[PDB]
């Protein structure tokens, strides 16, 4: 019942430049009641919350996090959400195959988790080995999607998982219209969320991988704010004319 639904990423993108993440949750303070905040993150929810204690993150009324494989209420957990990306997935299986390839090392475990299946790409690797693994995944039928993003982070998630559709799925949830949505970030793991049919800011300081994206597939509802940070998600407001 909002007229704003706020979705935005956090590393570069709400977090990275301080001045401006203070300028942007002072504004947004004076009217906290006309928007919903839900921070999209590749971040576990501990480590997300983690983040929020250096920089002073503002509290958030949902956390879709690592990479919205995990949404949390005020009141905890969705488990309803676990349950709909649990149906059909193999961990194990997808696992073996991400592990037979010798370009990709494991991320810490404290990165892993019944939905996401992480690894760290090798620096000296070719990037295509990355389209072989997707194809490899996909054809095994299990509903499996490819995450890459910063030339360097490989995640695997259930096709119904990822920022965007996390976002959608709170868009339904919220009972709010794409029109009123404004999604935020600057890398590969933020794809997902311009995929939606909210409005959407990139900012200046955005990853090559999104920039990529953006020349192929961006649209009108897409904006490529002229600042970097914090400062894009004031500048894309401004922009689509939220919170009037
Ligand atoms: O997703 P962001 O909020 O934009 O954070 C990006 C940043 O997070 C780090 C820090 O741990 O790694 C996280 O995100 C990647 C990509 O989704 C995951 O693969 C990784 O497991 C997760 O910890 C950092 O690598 C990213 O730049």
């Amino acid at each position: 019942m909002r007229q704003l639904l706020l979705i935005s990423d956090l590393d570069n993108t709400w977090v990275g430049d301080q001045q401006a993440l203070e300028h942007l949750q002072e504004y947004l303070g004076d009217r906290r009641g006309n928007f919903y905040l839900a921070y999209a993150t590749g971040r576990s929810y501990h480590s997300a919350r983690e983040l929020q204690k250096q920089v002073g993150l503002m509290e958030p009324d949902y956390w879709l996090t690592a990479v919205g494989s995990e949404i949390y209420h005020p009141e905890g957990l969705d488990q309803h959400w676990a349950d709909y990306l649990s149906e059909h997935w193999q961990r194990d299986i997808l696992q073996a195959i991400a592990d037979g390839f010798e370009a990709l090392k494991p991320q810490s475990p404290l990165e892993q988790n019944p939905w996401k299946i992480s690894y760290h790409l090798d620096p000296q690797a070719c990037p295509t080995v990355i389209d072989q693994l997707t194809e490899m995944l996909k054809e095994t039928g299990i509903p499996v999607q490819v995450i890459f993003s910063s030339g360097k982070d490989v995640d695997l998630l259930p096709q119904r998982s990822n920022k965007g559709n996390a976002t959608q799925y709170l868009q339904q949830h919220l009972a709010m219209e794409p029109s009123q949505t404004l999604v935020c970030g600057d890398s590969g793991n933020d794809i997902g969320l311009f995929e939606t049919s909210a409005r959407g800011v990139i900012v200046r300081n955005a990853q090559p991988e999104l920039l990529h994206w953006y020349d192929q597939w961006g649209d009108s509802r897409h904006y490529r704010a002229q600042s970097s940070h914090a400062g894009a998600i004031l500048e894309a407001i401004a922009h689509f004319d939220f919170l009037s």
